[PDB]
């Protein structure tokens, strides 16, 4: 009603005067948008006139014109804790969590301002960030490291495996591949874990290409069997649990073996459903009773359970049945543990030590005990004893598990930070799909300002790591460090941030 277009045609001091008046006519309709909207039109150098325009814009549910307005206001007063609180809650409910985050990390550095009551939703709008941006990498080939692989396979009997390829085929013309998988996968060696994936792989083809002939033998199906059963459980570790399951299930209907139906159950494995992971252990069992790796794996889940009379009986069997593997020993011992007795858990480490002296398994597992203790000057000697011991096996045993609880013991201790640092590093150089490595590193990183680096080794650690949890909490990390980037990147911000 009144002429905008005319009152625009007069001078500064008028249309400054003007547009006061027309902003308080729109406070008054407050019991307005077209008011406010007429004074900016007049003055638009008053934050004020942006800041109440953003408040109509909440009433009436206009989330992209809340970010248009306030984002005025603050590009005056880039410090109005109205409108940055604004902005945040706007962007939160439109999905834009990084730039919420960023606007709630400004608020706090006013001093007016409690962190403490911030922090809630930095978190939340966090961990919103982490699950779009986890999804979106789902949305849209790699091996565990060598440690946790010379972990998986600690279990079995390396020569009775290799030993398990049937020679008395009449057709069986791809034995030796397989034959030549499985001794480089039971080396334990960073070359033999590599080159077990590529061969199980090509044997496997090799197997298929046999087995649609017309002519097949009992021992051809036999070694076609235990290919498909090897190259399921590598598909298990790489994370492919579709591929996993068929192979395995092709396995089973070639030739049912204990092993076939352990990696079957650790594949379809659900602690909180736990019916066919026994069915399939039983079925295990049924094949050869004598056989120790089904009792050790089925121990695992009643411990995880804590089930644990059950799991006391099933390590027992595995060691009865091979007792030169050091792994029922080690669980047995940390079973007690579990169940608040260490004094007698540390006697049958003492005792394991003195079956199995040079094996590094023994202080590893013992200093990750003494570490939940709190006892760190002690686990850091037992963590250094069994980094000397793997260092000079043949084999990987414990990988670099003594590298990482060193230096973790190490990094929170606190100059000790500097060898923290080179411990990771080391870690990470020796075995570098270890996420758990990449992850302590980028832990450091951050502290030392190093955030380039530290986002690197989260992003790689999310892609690198198995579980959706893990992946997750990688993804948190590397989403909460670009936000940290993001606003050391802005001096102004930074120097408030000291
Ligand atoms: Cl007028
Ligand atoms: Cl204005
Ligand atoms: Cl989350
Ligand atoms: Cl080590």
């Amino acid at each position: 009603e009144p002429d905008i277009a005319q009152l625009k045609g007069l001078s500064p001091s008028q249309r400054q005067a003007y547009a006061v008046q027309l902003k308080n006519r729109g406070n008054h309709f407050f019991t307005a948008i077209k008011y406010y909207q007429y004074a900016i039109e007049l003055d638009p150098n008053e934050p004020v006139f942006y800041s109440n325009i953003s408040a109509c814009y909440i009433s009436t549910g206009d989330l992209e014109k809340v970010i248009e307005f306030t984002t005025k206001a603050l590009e005056i007063k880039p410090d109005h804790s109205k409108a940055l609180l604004r902005r945040a809650s706007a962007n939160e409910s439109l999905g834009n969590f990084t730039d919420a985050m960023f606007d709630l990390s400004v608020l706090s550095l006013n001093g007016d301002f409690d962190g403490a009551s911030i922090e809630p939703m930095l978190e939340r709008n966090l961990n919103k960030q982490a699950m779009k941006v986890l999804n979106e990498n789902l949305s849209k080939q790699v091996l565990p490291s060598n440690t946790s692989l010379a972990s998986f396979f600690g279990i079995f009997d390396s020569h009775l495996e290799v030993s398990s390829v049937n020679t008395s085929s009449n057709y069986d013309t791809a034995y030796a591949l397989l034959s030549d998988a499985l001794q480089r996968l039971y080396s334990a060696t960073d070359e033999g874990y590599l080159v077990a994936n590529d061969l199980l792989t090509k044997s496997t083809d090799m197997y298929h290409s046999l087995l649609s002939a017309n002519t097949v033998d009992d021992p051809l199906r036999e070694n076609a069997a235990l290919a498909l059963c090897y190259t399921g459980i590598f598909h298990f570790l790489k994370n492919n649990l579709l591929d996993a399951q068929v192979l395995l299930q092709e396995s089973i209907n070639l030739h049912p073996t204990p092993n076939s139906y352990i990696f079957l159950a650790l594949t379809l494995a659900d602690k909180e459903n736990s019916q066919e992971f026994f069915k399939f252990f039983q079925k295990a069992v049924d094949l050869n009773p004598e056989y120790p790796p089904t009792y050790y794996h089925r121990g695992q889940m009643y411990f995880i359970l804590q089930d644990y009379k059950n799991a006391k009986e099933d390590f027992q069997k595995a060691q009865s049945l091979n007792p030169e593997n050091v792994y029922p020993y080690i669980q047995l011992a940390c079973l007690l543990y579990k169940q608040g007795k260490f004094t007698e858990s540390e006697a049958f480490f003492n005792e394991t030590k003195l079956k199995f002296p040079t094996l590094p398994e023994v202080p590893t597992f013992f200093a990750e005990i003494l570490t939940d203790r709190g006892d760190f000057d002690t686990a850091i000697k037992q963590y250094d004893i069994a980094k000397r011991l793997e260092e000079v096996q043949e084999k990987i045993h414990v990988g670099i598990g003594p590298l990482i609880g060193k230096a973790t013991i190490l990094a929170r201790q606190s100059e000790k930070f500097n060898a923290a640092i080179k411990l990771l590093t080391k870690a990470c150089e020796l075995d570098p799909r270890s996420e758990q490595a990449k992850i302590g590193l980028a832990q450091l990183k951050l502290q030392m300002e190093k955030i380039d680096e530290a986002i690197e080794l989260f992003e790689d650690s999310a892609i690198l790591a198995r579980t959706m949890d893990e992946k997750l909490q990688a993804t948190t990390f590397a989403e909460a460090a670009k936000i940290q980037k993001r606003l050391r990147a802005d001096p102004i911000i930074s120097a408030k941030m000291e």
